[PDB]
């Protein structure tokens, strides 16, 4: 089954693009999944832990950008399309697949629990 370290939670720094403020530009800001609201909250630092914003995935679509070959990604939602990218070009990948199995799963998910689990 299950073995090695508990709590593999999904989390990592990432650099957002100009987004609401004066100027543009790439920000280091710190991001971290929530297994509570199953959404993708982030802040100004790790220590920070009050959330500056979040991101609700199940309706997000994560893509990547023409310059990917650095490593560069775009979250589409229906609220606000956020723009964040990693470090490498392998790096995104993860957060790009990762961040689906959050989503894709409650898609899977079985429907409203007390089933007949008859035969």
């Amino acid at each position: 089954g299950s073995s090695g370290s508990s709590g593999k939670k999904l989390c990592g720094y990432l650099s957002k693009f100009g987004g609401k403020g004066p100027i543009r530009g790439w920000k280091s800001r710190w991001f971290f999944y929530d297994e509570r609201k199953c959404q993708l909250y982030y802040s100004r630092t790790a220590q920070d832990a009050n959330p500056l914003d979040s991101i609700d995935l199940s309706s997000a679509v994560f893509d990547c950008k023409a310059d990917a070959e650095e490593g560069i990604f775009e979250i589409k939602t229906p609220s606000r399309v956020i723009t964040l990218k990693a470090a490498t070009k392998q790096a995104m990948l993860y957060w790009l697949q990762q961040l689906q199995m959050k989503r894709w799963e409650f898609h899977n998910s079985p429907p409203a629990p007390s089933g007949p689990s008859s035969g």
